[PDB]
């Protein structure tokens, strides 16, 4: 018996307009590096600040789906850093296995504008992760 | 945050003798034209009157399965109304994301006949799907 | 019988200063493509960034009212996301009939100024519903 | 001071497969005849049977409404009666002044038939519903 | 959040034999001059003296019905002053939006003989009706 | 006996830096137009935005007096809407008979710079004042 | 209503120095032979023996991937029998569909030595499952 | 120690006035396909629907006996489903060796007619038993 390890992985990133972020696999340091084992999303915090009126919506995937079965709605953003805490219930955090591909995606957070057409002003996100790791699939000799 | 809602959405239809009944996306209202937002099946609830003898079987769907992972097993159809209830369990009620396709099967029901070849008499079976439903995914102007 | 559902709908939108801002059926995805069900207002949540002062008045309106019969009353808007809830009491919420029109008002949001003349600095709001849902009136085949 | 009387008028009808059967105020006997005194309604009971599968949706209109606010949803039909109630909540049982035309829809109910094009067999519904009534609106001599 | 107000308005009138008085917005101090801000009937009191036996009908209107949903039933009116109080149940106090024209009606009261075609002695009535203001609907600069 | 009534109203404006911006019986709508009916200020509520540092001053005014017998104290103005109340002592919340004029002074907000000479920036204050008010003080026929 | 089963199911083997056996759905004899009915993976029981020094590893695969979700990590093998236990918490645990062919993969187990190029000596394995069972997915006549 | 695994098992029919109809091994899909392990009845339970009047009698068969130990006496078949609960109690429960041949009778319901020779109406009967299951009897490499 081996128990499960928890970890928190964080990347960030400045959104765009009329676009869709993803956060994938090797976004995520210690997920990216730490080999065959399989994991799960427990919780995402989500922080973002804006110089000017934009929104977000961050919206979590289960593996290998074409689209999010979990997100946290439109997302107003000020001139201070706000926080959202994203948490998958039953049915959507099943487990991503050990040799999950570094460009699969977990979270996507897609940039809103209110008036048509505007362009998103200066803005930044911090995205933190919280996974379960189950044992390492290791290589015999 | 923003919340999960419930809905309750209903179709209904003639079961026929050897054949299996498909209720998709499309099959219940709200689901069909709520847009791009995840949703789950909490229960569902199946109501049936048979002219005369004759079985059927809902069975549950996760979401792109080639077969069912849950099902009632065969129920007996009498002149009047008798109503079961399928709930799925954990495993059972994997997430549908928010594009999945509207000719998504969720619940199939076959028609069963206990002498060969026979023909299922009138008889209507009412569905009504308990559902929660993720936050929308929206567009950006 | 049949339960009822609970749903959050939810658009956003750029205010105007001296005009206002309709949130009609439509403006709700859920209820725009729900079909012919009943539905009622329960609560609304007005979610409001301004890159400069500004301010806003949200009103609910009855079905076919030519006038909104309760109101946030005039509210500030700042740099940063501000919350409030409207909340109808009795009198205030009437069922909308399954078949209202889909340009059918349902909240009005005023934009205002305080200086004369003056125009409306960067700004979003997000409007999110929150609605009780009768049975559906389906079809016969 | 003069206290609300209640009462429980009640009519019948049979159902027909694509039509919708309109109990109006002239339906329902002490409404019809005791002049001018408003009313409001309180609960509806529906009886049923039917001699094949049938179905059926009960619905409760607001005074005045092209569309009902308020509905059973569908109901399966045995050869055994079976009893359905209809219950208005806030918003949905505004009261009909006293002058309210005999013809005025309060409850229809729609037949429905699962195979397309199919007839409805035999069938009798009994509805019961139980009103409030406010004091008689009286001429002077 | 802008909390509800609530105020008490009075006019008073002699009532006419086989007449009927109407108590409209404008009829209300404050309701005829408050501007565009909705508002609700709580309770009414009503006053009566009379020179000699009369009888009067107060009767609670909604917005914009053509007839009465709630009355007091006819009152007798003696040498001395007496009051009846008339509370609207739900549905029966629906809120009039800001804009109410100021001839809509509020409160009628009819004014009844016991003898054919006799006339109305010396009587007035003093009216004061409760009501609850929701926030104003301001203009933009 | 006739209960006292209490209201809500509120204006708002744009302050200007070396000036005193005067709210007077006109400035509130119900004040405005209900009639030759004494009121008392109760509380007042004032919430204020500024685009740049900014100070202001709010003063109550007793009926008729020349100057303040209370006030909040400067305040300081930031990007996001600040709330301060201000409420009346005994002595400082004498009544206003029926008949004040319409330009009789209730409360003054006085605008400051902090900078000899400087301009006021940007900025909004939304003013609402609760009152009680005495019964109508009504014509004969 | 039909409850579900619980069975348990066990095949055995011996393990290879750099290889990975597969214990798939035709490797338990129940599941093997009870047709068209989904099950799930409840618990696994491990229990193994080696003549020498040996490693291995189970992993549970969840239906349909192509690595498993969860795992044992590496287990020592002594000249006595050891039991571990294979545990899958929610989204390691999904329901394989009735259809679920014969030679899917349910669990692997790794055979692992510490010396390079090293054999495995001589090692037995003995796997236990215990899975639910959902109603049978029975044909018509 | 390997603990006892329980299962249900489902087969159906339509019987015929003057026969028996067996329940075999095979008749019960896991029992049918399970191979080489003993079981024991530990529960059965019998729903049936008849188009007219028409009875049946269900036996429950000790392992080999030419003759049913238990059963349940002449049931009445109505238009509607009815269930009856079989469960054998010592000495009527033994259980069926693990290589029971797959047309061992395990139980029999004879169909019955109150009116000398006629004929039974349609009719449909659903089986479900209860089994406990004894650890494989595996075979050795």
């Amino acid at each position: 018996a081996a128990a499960t390890s928890l970890v928190y992985d964080t990347c960030y990133v400045t959104l765009t307009e009329r676009a869709t972020t993803s956060f994938q696999r090797q976004s995520f340091p210690t997920l990216k590096g730490m080999g065959d084992r399989a994991f799960q999303v427990v919780a995402f915090t989500i922080q973002g600040v804006s110089a000017a009126p934009l929104m977000y919506n961050a919206r979590l995937y289960n593996p290998g789906d074409t689209d999010s079965v979990h997100a946290t709605g439109v997302q107003l953003m000020g001139t201070v850093p706000r926080t959202v805490r994203l948490t998958p219930r039953v049915g959507q955090n099943n487990w991503f296995f050990g040799n999950t591909e570094e460009a699969e995606t977990i979270l996507a957070i897609d940039g809103l504008v209110s008036t048509k057409g505007a362009n998103a002003p200066s803005n930044t996100v911090i995205v933190t992760g919280c996974f379960r790791l189950a044992p390492s699939e290791l290589q015999s000799s």
